[PDB]
């Protein structure tokens, strides 16, 4: 159930709400359209995670489901967070590099879907079909790591040194760090529960804090954010 | 109730996902951003139609309703379906079309209140009241199909012939099908229960995938998505 | 409960539905693609409003509540309302002044979390924590605030005066409008029951009106639309 995991959902509060307030101050005296949009997505990334966490240690983003023959705590504010906040993180990588917009949707979309998705299955009732939309939902996560790695890559060697460099840092980051998601969910409480619910929500304190503030820290300090 | 109908679920799921497929598989060796355009919005159509099919077909789609003096049985997927997915039809027009923003905003607004107004009404316990929100619904349905005929045909006449002609295509087969739903709903399930359940789901199969895959392939398969 | 206030609903739903269809009849034969926008934007946010309104009349916006120690009438309607609702006044605002896409996300991105938030906290349990999410929701507005009265004012100064004093209008009326709903949730049924659900609706009503169709009516019968 939810009561022992309350201090990484607390620590989680506190880390984004400081994250959010951080890059607040520090984009104060952006005057750079290009830069004032950066900071614009990247700081409500955090404020987003902020108010969904608070949510979950206040025990508004925990809800029952029965599966297997059980009542499982899901914390389903995770899916309201990501809706919004992972397509902006795409939103980030995708005007750095001045990505079409064509494939602007097919990402944003595709993670609408990846999201969706599983937001589905970890609300769903029968335990076996709880995995098919695991599978789809990764099915949609690779194709956007799949344009990213690949796809911006290429298009990011056009932009200058720094731009490049940025680009190659984060998008490290976010391939290593999404990809871990989908393997905490399949070995969490939403999956088959190997992991305890405690651990679980300790894995993905550090993904988020380390998704967000980590790549807004790596991105608003460096100069790629200019034109 | 819902089981007897599971063989239409079934199969759209089924024409869903390899309609997907197929776009998907098509729109690899595209370089041209506007046909990249059309690919993107026109791929996640039948992407997202998969995803709620699927979520009917394993019971996750469907929810009951008291009204009238009984229990029945409302599919509400297919609204968060369209929610989203008769936007992306609609701007595939609009940009066929090259639509003014205003007009990409009216349309994409009326329609959130036709898709969100319809779920109201599928969702309300006072039988009388599901079809005031009926009335509304198919208000801003006409108004929808109002501007695309009139409207945008006469924005289609200024570009060359290959895009005029295809959206005169595309323009009569939504015209038409679109209109047949508010019909299928009324005399369906969620309003006078003449038609069952049954039946119902068989004829929105056939205007799901017609109005997606089938145009999807008439607009796909035709020079006018390139510049 | 709710029965008593049902008058103000009724002619809340009459005003935004008279207000819709008057603003509809004026757009009509507009063809600069600028003013096209402003009554695009200006004629959705009452028609969205109408249909809110009549699911909290006809009963279906409405929802109860246990917190303090009781079972509280608790109108959701609002929410869904004001979701798409005050972002969109929020483009009229930036696009009278042509503010920069960094600032229009940050604006968009505070008031869903301005609006997210205000919902969670009418739904919250613990009458405590009620408070706190006011809180949070309230710090997001006056950013909201902050930025129109501030950062729009200076963009405005550099438009024709036609443009600049019409945007001085609509700023004074939104600022003190907008600051008026926290206090009325603080003090109504929502919060601290000190008013009763009767009047509460009442001053909701005149607000939204007021905030709306007044608003839309010192935007679209001024020239500042225009280019
Ligand atoms: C403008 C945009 C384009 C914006 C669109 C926003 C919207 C569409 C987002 C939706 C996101 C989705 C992904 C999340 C929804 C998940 C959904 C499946 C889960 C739904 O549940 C929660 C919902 C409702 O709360 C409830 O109120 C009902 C009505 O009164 C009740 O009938 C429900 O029961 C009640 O549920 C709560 O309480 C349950 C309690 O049960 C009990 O448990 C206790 C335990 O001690 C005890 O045992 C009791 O006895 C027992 O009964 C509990 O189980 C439930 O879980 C729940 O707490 O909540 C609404 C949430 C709201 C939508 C989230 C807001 C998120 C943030 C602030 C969004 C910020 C977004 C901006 C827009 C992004 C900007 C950037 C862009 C530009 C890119
Ligand atoms: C970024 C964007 C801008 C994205 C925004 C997305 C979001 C806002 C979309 C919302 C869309 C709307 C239109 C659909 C919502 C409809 C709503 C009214 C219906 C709500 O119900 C479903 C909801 C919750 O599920 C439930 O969890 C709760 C919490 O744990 C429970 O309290 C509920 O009870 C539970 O409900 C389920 O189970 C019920 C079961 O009852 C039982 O029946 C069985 C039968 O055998 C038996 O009798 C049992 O005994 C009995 O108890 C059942 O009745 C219910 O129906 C339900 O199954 O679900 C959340 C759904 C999620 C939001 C849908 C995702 C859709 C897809 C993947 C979206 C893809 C979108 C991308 C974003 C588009 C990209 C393109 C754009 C760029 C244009
Ligand atoms: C394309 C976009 C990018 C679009 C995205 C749209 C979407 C994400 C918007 C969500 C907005 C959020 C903010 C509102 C949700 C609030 C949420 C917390 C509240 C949820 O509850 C309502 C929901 C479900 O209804 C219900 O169906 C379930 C399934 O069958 C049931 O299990 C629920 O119980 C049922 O709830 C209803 O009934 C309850 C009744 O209980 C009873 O009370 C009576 C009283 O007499 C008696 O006592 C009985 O005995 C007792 O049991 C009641 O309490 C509940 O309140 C409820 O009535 O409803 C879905 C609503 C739908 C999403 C709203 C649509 C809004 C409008 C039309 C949107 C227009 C938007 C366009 C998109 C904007 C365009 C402009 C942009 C471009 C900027
Ligand atoms: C514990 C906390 C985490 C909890 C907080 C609750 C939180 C959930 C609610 C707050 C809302 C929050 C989500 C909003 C985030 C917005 C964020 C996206 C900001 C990114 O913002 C980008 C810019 C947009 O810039 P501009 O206005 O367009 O500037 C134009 C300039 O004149 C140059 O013009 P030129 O190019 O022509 O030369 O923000 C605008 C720039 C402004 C000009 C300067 C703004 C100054 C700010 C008002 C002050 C900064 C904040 C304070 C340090 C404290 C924060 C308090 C909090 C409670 C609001
Ligand atoms: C080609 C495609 C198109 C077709 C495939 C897609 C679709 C069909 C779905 C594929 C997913 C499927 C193989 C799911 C596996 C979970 C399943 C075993 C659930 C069992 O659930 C019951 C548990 C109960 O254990 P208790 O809690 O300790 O008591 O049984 C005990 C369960 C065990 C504890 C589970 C061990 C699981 C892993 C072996 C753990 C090791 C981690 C992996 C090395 C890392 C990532 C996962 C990898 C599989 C991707
Ligand atoms: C049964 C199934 C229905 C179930 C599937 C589950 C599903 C729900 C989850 C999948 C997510 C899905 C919704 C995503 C759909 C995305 C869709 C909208 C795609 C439309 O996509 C449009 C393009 C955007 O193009 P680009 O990247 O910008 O190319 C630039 C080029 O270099 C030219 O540059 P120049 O102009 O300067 O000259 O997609 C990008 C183009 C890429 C360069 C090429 C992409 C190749 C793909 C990775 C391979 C195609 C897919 C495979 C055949 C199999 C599909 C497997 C499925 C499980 C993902
Ligand atoms: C009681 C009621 C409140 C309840 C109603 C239910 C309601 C919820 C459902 C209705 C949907 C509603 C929300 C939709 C609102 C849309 C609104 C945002 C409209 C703002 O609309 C802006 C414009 C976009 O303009 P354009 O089409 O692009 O014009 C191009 C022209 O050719 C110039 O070209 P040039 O620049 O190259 O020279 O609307 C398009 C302009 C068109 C060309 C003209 C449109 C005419 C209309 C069809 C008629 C007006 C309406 C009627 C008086 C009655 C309303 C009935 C109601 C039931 C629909
Ligand atoms: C610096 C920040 C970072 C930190 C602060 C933010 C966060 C911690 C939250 C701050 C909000 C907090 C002070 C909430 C106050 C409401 C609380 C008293 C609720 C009591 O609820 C119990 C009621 C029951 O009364 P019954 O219905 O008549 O029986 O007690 C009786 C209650 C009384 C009736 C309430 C009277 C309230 C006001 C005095 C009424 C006067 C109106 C104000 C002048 C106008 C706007 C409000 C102003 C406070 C902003
Ligand atoms: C806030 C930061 C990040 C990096 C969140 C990203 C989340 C995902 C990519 C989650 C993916 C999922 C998959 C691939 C499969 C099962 C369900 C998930 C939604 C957890
Ligand atoms: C996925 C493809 C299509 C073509 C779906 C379009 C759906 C509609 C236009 C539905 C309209 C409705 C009306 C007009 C009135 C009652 C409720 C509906 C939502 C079914
Ligand atoms: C339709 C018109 C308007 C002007 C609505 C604006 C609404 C708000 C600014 C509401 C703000 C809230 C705050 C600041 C704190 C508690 C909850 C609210 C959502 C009511």
């Amino acid at each position: 159930t939810g009561r022992p995991e309350w201090i990484w959902l607390a620590l989680g509060t506190a880390l984004m709400g400081l994250g959010t307030l951080y890059f607040l101050v520090k984009g104060m005296g952006v005057s750079d359209p290009d830069a004032k949009k950066f900071y614009a997505i990247t700081t409500l990334v955090p404020a987003i995670a902020f108010t969904m966490y608070l949510s979950m240690l206040l025990g508004y983003g925990l809800t029952m489901v029965p599966f297997g023959g059980e009542q499982n705590p899901i914390y389903w504010a995770r899916y309201a967070d990501w809706l919004f906040t992972t397509p902006l993180l795409l939103l980030d990588l995708a005007l750095l590099v001045d990505a079409d917009q064509g494939t602007i949707l097919a990402l944003v979309g595709a993670d609408g879907i990846m999201i969706g998705t599983g937001l589905v299955g970890a609300l769903t009732k029968v335990y076996s079909y709880r995995f098919v939309w695991w599978a789809i939902s990764t099915a949609a996560m690779l194709y956007i790591l799949y344009v990213l790695f690949f796809g911006f890559t290429s298009k990011a060697e056009s932009m200058r040194p720094e731009v490049a460099s940025t680009f190659k840092v984060l998008r490290n980051v976010t391939v290593v760090l999404w990809s871990a998601y989908p393997v905490v969910w399949l070995i969490g409480s939403e999956g088959a529960g190997i992991v305890p619910l405690n651990i679980e929500t300790l894995l993905f304190m550090v993904l988020d804090v380390s998704a967000k503030v980590g790549f807004g820290l790596i991105l608003l300090r460096s100069r790629a954010i200019f034109g």
